[PDB]
Protein backbone atom coordinates (compact mmCIF):
# COMPACT_ATOMS: atom_id res chain seq x y z
CA UNK A 1 0.00 0.00 0.00
CA UNK A 2 0.92 3.60 -0.33
CA UNK A 3 3.74 4.66 2.78
CA UNK A 4 2.61 8.27 4.52
CA UNK A 5 5.20 10.24 5.23
CA UNK A 6 4.21 13.94 6.55
CA UNK A 7 6.52 16.70 5.87
CA UNK A 8 6.21 19.57 8.18
CA UNK A 9 7.59 23.11 8.18
CA UNK A 10 6.42 26.62 7.45
CA UNK A 11 4.10 27.13 4.42
CA UNK A 12 2.91 30.51 5.95
CA UNK A 13 4.19 33.10 8.08
CA UNK A 14 7.81 35.82 8.03
CA UNK A 15 10.35 32.54 7.37
CA UNK A 16 8.36 30.77 4.81
CA UNK A 17 10.86 30.63 2.50
CA UNK A 18 13.30 28.35 4.50
CA UNK A 19 10.19 26.26 4.38
CA UNK A 20 9.94 26.46 0.46
CA UNK A 21 13.11 24.97 0.03
CA UNK A 22 12.08 22.26 2.41
CA UNK A 23 8.79 21.61 0.35
CA UNK A 24 10.54 21.70 -2.84
CA UNK A 25 13.45 19.35 -1.44
CA UNK A 26 10.97 16.29 -0.38
CA UNK A 27 8.85 16.85 -2.94
CA UNK A 28 11.51 16.06 -5.68
CA UNK A 29 12.81 13.40 -3.32
CA UNK A 30 9.49 11.74 -3.30
CA UNK A 31 9.11 11.84 -6.91
CA UNK A 32 12.37 10.55 -7.53
CA UNK A 33 12.02 7.44 -5.53
CA UNK A 34 8.36 6.68 -6.81
CA UNK A 35 9.97 7.00 -10.45
CA UNK A 36 12.49 4.45 -9.82
CA UNK A 37 9.90 1.94 -8.52
CA UNK A 38 9.07 3.47 -4.97
CA UNK A 39 9.95 1.21 -2.21
CA UNK A 40 9.72 -2.47 -3.29
CA UNK A 41 7.12 -1.01 -5.36
CA UNK A 42 4.68 0.76 -2.20
CA UNK A 43 4.96 4.56 -3.23
CA UNK A 44 5.53 6.80 -0.71
CA UNK A 45 3.05 9.49 -0.31
CA UNK A 46 3.91 13.17 1.20
CA UNK A 47 1.04 14.55 3.15
CA UNK A 48 2.24 18.34 3.91
CA UNK A 49 1.67 20.31 7.39
CA UNK A 50 2.15 23.55 7.91
CA UNK A 51 3.46 24.71 11.35
CA UNK A 52 4.48 28.24 10.58
CA UNK A 53 7.24 27.74 12.51
CA UNK A 54 5.38 28.43 15.80
CA UNK A 55 5.79 26.19 18.54
CA UNK A 56 1.83 26.38 19.31
CA UNK A 57 1.08 25.28 15.76
CA UNK A 58 3.77 22.75 15.91
CA UNK A 59 2.45 20.94 18.88
CA UNK A 60 -1.03 20.58 17.04
CA UNK A 61 0.81 19.29 13.81
CA UNK A 62 1.89 16.76 15.94
CA UNK A 63 -1.18 15.44 17.68
CA UNK A 64 -2.65 15.95 14.28
CA UNK A 65 -0.12 13.67 12.61
CA UNK A 66 -0.76 11.23 15.65
CA UNK A 67 -4.44 10.99 15.34
CA UNK A 68 -3.67 10.77 11.62
CA UNK A 69 -1.98 7.56 11.87
CA UNK A 70 1.39 8.57 10.00
CA UNK A 71 4.13 6.53 11.74
CA UNK A 72 7.42 8.79 10.42
CA UNK A 73 7.54 12.38 10.39
CA UNK A 74 10.52 15.16 7.82
CA UNK A 75 10.03 17.59 10.09
CA UNK A 76 9.74 19.92 11.58
CA UNK A 77 11.55 23.27 10.08
CA UNK A 78 12.75 25.42 13.68
CA UNK A 79 13.96 24.73 16.14
CA UNK A 80 11.66 26.06 18.78
CA UNK A 81 8.84 24.13 16.57
CA UNK A 82 10.81 20.82 16.42
CA UNK A 83 11.55 20.30 20.13
CA UNK A 84 7.92 20.49 21.22
CA UNK A 85 6.43 18.46 18.41
CA UNK A 86 9.31 15.91 19.65
CA UNK A 87 8.13 15.39 22.53
CA UNK A 88 4.73 13.99 21.25
CA UNK A 89 6.60 11.92 18.51
CA UNK A 90 8.64 10.52 20.99
CA UNK A 91 6.11 9.52 23.74
CA UNK A 92 4.05 8.51 20.95
CA UNK A 93 6.71 5.85 18.78
CA UNK A 94 6.50 8.18 16.08
CA UNK A 95 10.05 8.81 13.57
CA UNK A 96 10.87 12.21 13.25
CA UNK A 97 14.01 13.35 11.25
CA UNK A 98 13.99 17.41 10.96
CA UNK A 99 15.81 18.65 8.05
CA UNK A 100 15.64 22.37 10.05
CA UNK A 101 16.36 21.83 13.43
CA UNK A 102 20.23 22.85 14.53
CA UNK A 103 19.39 23.92 18.34
CA UNK A 104 21.75 21.47 20.16
CA UNK A 105 19.32 20.15 22.71
CA UNK A 106 16.60 18.17 20.66
CA UNK A 107 19.01 15.23 20.78
CA UNK A 108 20.67 15.90 23.96
CA UNK A 109 17.20 14.45 25.65
CA UNK A 110 18.21 10.69 25.32
CA UNK A 111 15.04 10.48 23.26
CA UNK A 112 15.29 7.16 20.37
CA UNK A 113 12.89 8.11 17.96
CA UNK A 114 14.60 11.47 16.57
CA UNK A 115 16.89 12.21 14.29
CA UNK A 116 18.46 15.15 12.12
CA UNK A 117 20.18 15.63 8.67
CA UNK A 118 20.59 19.48 9.63
CA UNK A 119 23.99 20.25 11.29
CA UNK A 120 24.45 21.58 15.07
CA UNK A 121 24.92 24.78 16.45
CA UNK A 122 27.60 23.57 18.53
CA UNK A 123 29.09 23.17 15.76
CA UNK A 124 28.07 26.13 14.25
CA UNK A 125 28.40 28.75 16.94
CA UNK A 126 32.30 28.05 17.29
CA UNK A 127 32.85 28.13 13.62
CA UNK A 128 31.95 31.97 14.11
CA UNK A 129 34.10 32.55 16.65
CA UNK A 130 36.97 31.12 15.17
CA UNK A 131 36.53 33.04 12.39
CA UNK A 132 36.17 36.46 14.05
CA UNK A 133 38.48 35.52 16.38
CA UNK A 134 41.22 34.56 13.48
CA UNK A 135 40.15 36.51 10.63
CA UNK A 136 37.83 39.30 11.66
CA UNK A 137 39.88 40.86 14.62
CA UNK A 138 36.97 42.92 15.60
CA UNK A 139 38.03 45.51 17.92
CA UNK A 140 34.28 46.11 19.72
CA UNK A 141 31.72 43.35 19.62
CA UNK A 142 28.14 43.63 20.03
CA UNK A 143 25.80 40.71 20.18
CA UNK A 144 22.35 40.63 19.17
CA UNK A 145 19.79 37.78 18.92
CA UNK A 146 15.62 37.50 18.53
CA UNK A 147 15.18 35.69 21.71
CA UNK A 148 14.31 32.81 20.37
CA UNK A 149 16.13 28.87 20.92
CA UNK A 150 17.87 29.15 17.89
CA UNK A 151 18.96 32.59 17.79
CA UNK A 152 19.75 33.22 20.93
CA UNK A 153 21.41 29.52 21.18
CA UNK A 154 24.12 30.64 18.66
CA UNK A 155 24.14 33.89 19.90
CA UNK A 156 25.12 32.79 23.19
CA UNK A 157 27.38 29.98 21.62
CA UNK A 158 29.47 32.61 19.81
CA UNK A 159 29.67 35.08 23.16
CA UNK A 160 30.69 31.66 24.66
CA UNK A 161 33.68 31.74 22.49
CA UNK A 162 34.69 34.98 21.76
CA UNK A 163 34.92 35.40 25.55
CA UNK A 164 36.96 32.29 26.32
CA UNK A 165 39.72 34.09 24.10
CA UNK A 166 38.94 37.56 26.23
CA UNK A 167 37.29 39.75 23.23
CA UNK A 168 35.82 42.45 23.69
CA UNK A 169 32.08 41.84 23.96
CA UNK A 170 30.60 45.47 24.75
CA UNK A 171 27.24 44.28 24.87
CA UNK A 172 24.48 41.18 24.14
CA UNK A 173 20.83 42.07 23.72
CA UNK A 174 17.54 40.97 22.52
CA UNK A 175 15.28 42.48 19.82
CA UNK A 176 12.00 41.25 18.56
CA UNK A 177 10.99 39.57 15.93
CA UNK A 178 8.80 41.33 13.47
CA UNK A 179 10.78 44.25 14.31
CA UNK A 180 11.30 47.08 11.44
CA UNK A 181 12.36 50.20 13.29
CA UNK A 182 16.33 49.36 14.67
CA UNK A 183 17.21 52.75 14.31
CA UNK A 184 17.97 52.61 18.43
CA UNK A 185 20.20 49.65 18.00
CA UNK A 186 21.51 51.47 15.14
CA UNK A 187 22.34 54.52 17.41
CA UNK A 188 23.62 52.56 19.66
CA UNK A 189 26.02 50.78 17.67
CA UNK A 190 27.52 54.20 16.32
CA UNK A 191 27.98 56.27 19.65
CA UNK A 192 29.58 53.15 21.25
CA UNK A 193 31.53 52.69 18.20
CA UNK A 194 30.94 49.04 17.63
CA UNK A 195 33.28 47.83 14.23
CA UNK A 196 31.02 44.21 14.75
CA UNK A 197 27.91 42.78 15.54
CA UNK A 198 26.59 39.14 15.23
CA UNK A 199 23.18 38.70 14.97
CA UNK A 200 21.69 35.06 15.85
CA UNK A 201 18.16 34.33 14.27
CA UNK A 202 16.65 34.84 10.50
CA UNK A 203 17.07 37.06 7.22
CA UNK A 204 13.64 39.41 7.92
CA UNK A 205 15.51 40.99 11.02
CA UNK A 206 19.29 40.78 9.36
CA UNK A 207 17.96 42.17 6.23
CA UNK A 208 16.65 45.51 8.21
CA UNK A 209 18.97 45.88 10.35
CA UNK A 210 21.78 45.74 7.40
CA UNK A 211 19.48 48.04 5.57
CA UNK A 212 19.25 50.69 8.41
CA UNK A 213 22.73 50.20 9.32
CA UNK A 214 23.93 51.63 6.17
CA UNK A 215 21.58 54.21 5.64
CA UNK A 216 23.07 55.64 8.61
CA UNK A 217 27.04 55.32 7.55
CA UNK A 218 27.69 52.74 10.16
CA UNK A 219 30.65 50.62 8.50
CA UNK A 220 29.76 48.04 11.07
CA UNK A 221 30.73 44.10 9.88
CA UNK A 222 27.94 41.99 10.39
CA UNK A 223 27.65 38.31 10.93
CA UNK A 224 24.95 35.48 11.53
CA UNK A 225 23.95 31.88 11.02
CA UNK A 226 22.46 29.85 8.44
CA UNK A 227 19.21 31.32 9.06
CA UNK A 228 19.90 34.70 7.20
CA UNK A 229 21.52 33.36 4.22
CA UNK A 230 18.68 33.35 1.81
CA UNK A 231 17.56 35.05 -1.29
CA UNK A 232 15.51 37.29 0.33
CA UNK A 233 18.28 38.38 2.55
CA UNK A 234 19.99 40.55 -0.30
CA UNK A 235 16.24 41.75 -1.54
CA UNK A 236 15.17 43.26 1.92
CA UNK A 237 18.66 44.51 2.55
CA UNK A 238 19.48 45.73 -0.91
CA UNK A 239 23.26 47.18 -1.35
CA UNK A 240 23.65 46.82 2.23
CA UNK A 241 24.43 42.75 1.99
CA UNK A 242 27.51 43.47 0.46
CA UNK A 243 30.06 42.19 2.96
CA UNK A 244 27.71 40.21 5.37
CA UNK A 245 29.27 37.62 6.76
CA UNK A 246 27.08 33.65 6.69
CA UNK A 247 28.27 30.33 8.40
CA UNK A 248 26.10 28.30 5.94
CA UNK A 249 26.61 24.63 4.72
CA UNK A 250 27.96 22.88 1.88
CA UNK A 251 27.02 24.16 -1.69
CA UNK A 252 25.49 20.74 -2.37
CA UNK A 253 23.99 22.09 -5.69
CA UNK A 254 27.36 22.03 -6.98
CA UNK A 255 28.83 18.37 -6.59
CA UNK A 256 28.59 17.04 -9.75
CA UNK A 257 26.54 14.08 -8.70
CA UNK A 258 23.09 16.45 -8.03
CA UNK A 259 23.28 17.92 -11.44
CA UNK A 260 20.17 15.59 -12.30
CA UNK A 261 18.22 17.03 -9.32
CA UNK A 262 19.37 20.32 -9.99
CA UNK A 263 18.25 20.22 -13.23
CA UNK A 264 14.67 18.61 -12.38
CA UNK A 265 14.18 21.53 -10.16
CA UNK A 266 15.55 24.08 -12.94
CA UNK A 267 12.78 22.15 -15.36
CA UNK A 268 10.10 23.32 -12.87
CA UNK A 269 11.81 26.69 -12.49
CA UNK A 270 12.17 26.42 -8.93
CA UNK A 271 15.67 27.61 -7.01
CA UNK A 272 18.13 24.66 -6.63
CA UNK A 273 20.51 26.89 -4.61
CA UNK A 274 19.74 26.48 -1.11
CA UNK A 275 21.66 24.08 1.28
CA UNK A 276 18.16 23.26 2.69
CA UNK A 277 16.21 21.87 -0.40
CA UNK A 278 19.50 18.98 -0.36
CA UNK A 279 19.11 18.55 3.32
CA UNK A 280 15.63 17.59 3.09
CA UNK A 281 15.69 15.71 -0.05
CA UNK A 282 18.57 13.47 1.88
CA UNK A 283 16.00 13.04 5.08
CA UNK A 284 13.86 11.24 2.74
CA UNK A 285 16.77 9.26 1.34
CA UNK A 286 17.18 8.32 4.81
CA UNK A 287 13.89 7.24 5.19
CA UNK A 288 13.57 5.45 2.23
CA UNK A 289 17.00 3.46 2.67
CA UNK A 290 15.99 2.78 6.12
CA UNK A 291 11.89 1.34 4.72
CA UNK A 292 14.19 -0.78 2.30
CA UNK A 293 17.00 -2.30 3.51
CA UNK A 294 15.13 -3.56 6.49
CA UNK A 295 11.57 -4.21 5.24
CA UNK A 296 10.34 -3.00 8.54
CA UNK A 297 7.27 -0.28 9.33
CA UNK A 298 8.74 0.01 12.52
CA UNK A 299 9.70 3.40 13.61
CA UNK A 300 12.71 2.23 16.22
CA UNK A 301 13.67 -0.71 13.64
CA UNK A 302 14.34 2.43 11.12
CA UNK A 303 16.11 4.23 13.52
CA UNK A 304 18.25 1.48 14.47
CA UNK A 305 19.17 1.06 11.03
CA UNK A 306 20.81 4.53 9.64
CA UNK A 307 22.48 4.41 12.98
CA UNK A 308 24.38 1.32 12.51
CA UNK A 309 24.11 1.83 8.56
CA UNK A 310 23.71 5.09 7.46
CA UNK A 311 22.73 6.63 4.17
CA UNK A 312 23.78 7.36 0.49
CA UNK A 313 22.47 10.94 0.24
CA UNK A 314 22.63 13.87 -2.32
CA UNK A 315 24.64 15.68 1.04
CA UNK A 316 26.71 12.38 1.16
CA UNK A 317 27.19 9.45 2.77
CA UNK A 318 25.78 10.19 6.25
CA UNK A 319 26.77 8.40 9.61
CA UNK A 320 24.80 9.35 12.89
CA UNK A 321 25.35 8.66 16.37
CA UNK A 322 23.39 7.02 18.86
CA UNK A 323 22.10 10.40 19.63
CA UNK A 324 20.74 11.03 16.71
CA UNK A 325 23.31 13.37 14.65
CA UNK A 326 25.46 13.40 11.81
CA UNK A 327 28.88 13.34 12.25
CA UNK A 328 31.36 15.45 10.21
CA UNK A 329 28.54 18.24 9.29
CA UNK A 330 30.38 21.23 9.04
CA UNK A 331 29.55 24.85 8.22
CA UNK A 332 31.72 27.05 6.33
CA UNK A 333 32.11 31.22 6.35
CA UNK A 334 30.53 33.11 3.30
CA UNK A 335 30.28 36.17 2.40
CA UNK A 336 27.37 37.64 0.88
CA UNK A 337 26.31 40.57 -2.26
CA UNK A 338 23.62 42.92 -2.92
CA UNK A 339 22.94 40.26 -6.32
CA UNK A 340 21.99 37.53 -3.19
CA UNK A 341 25.38 35.85 -4.69
CA UNK A 342 27.71 34.67 -2.20
CA UNK A 343 31.08 33.33 -2.03
CA UNK A 344 33.82 31.53 0.56
CA UNK A 345 35.10 33.85 2.85
N1 LIG B 1 18.34 25.91 11.67
C1 LIG B 1 17.24 26.79 12.04
C2 LIG B 1 16.09 26.74 11.00
C3 LIG B 1 16.53 26.90 9.58
C4 LIG B 1 16.04 26.08 8.58
C5 LIG B 1 16.41 26.28 7.26
C6 LIG B 1 17.30 27.30 6.95
C7 LIG B 1 17.74 28.13 7.93
C8 LIG B 1 17.35 27.95 9.21
C9 LIG B 1 16.62 26.44 13.38
O1 LIG B 1 17.03 25.50 14.02
O2 LIG B 1 15.65 27.12 13.74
Amino acid sequence: DDIKVAVVGAMSGPIAQWGDMEFNGARQAIKDINAKGGIKGDKLVGVEYDDACDPKQAVAVANKIVNDGIKYVIGHLCSSSTQPASDIYEDEGILMISPGATNPELTQRGYQHIMRTAGLDSSQGPTAAKYILETVKPQRIAIIHDKQQYGEGLARSVQDGLKAANANVVFFDGITAGEKDFSALIARLKKENIDFVYYGGYYPEMGQMLRQARSVGLKTQFMGPEGVGNASLSNIAGDAAEGMLVTMPKRYDQDPANQGIVDALKADKKDPSGPYVWITYAAVQSLATALERTGSDEPLALVKDLKANGANTVIGPLNWDEKGDLKGFDFGVFQWHADGSSTKA
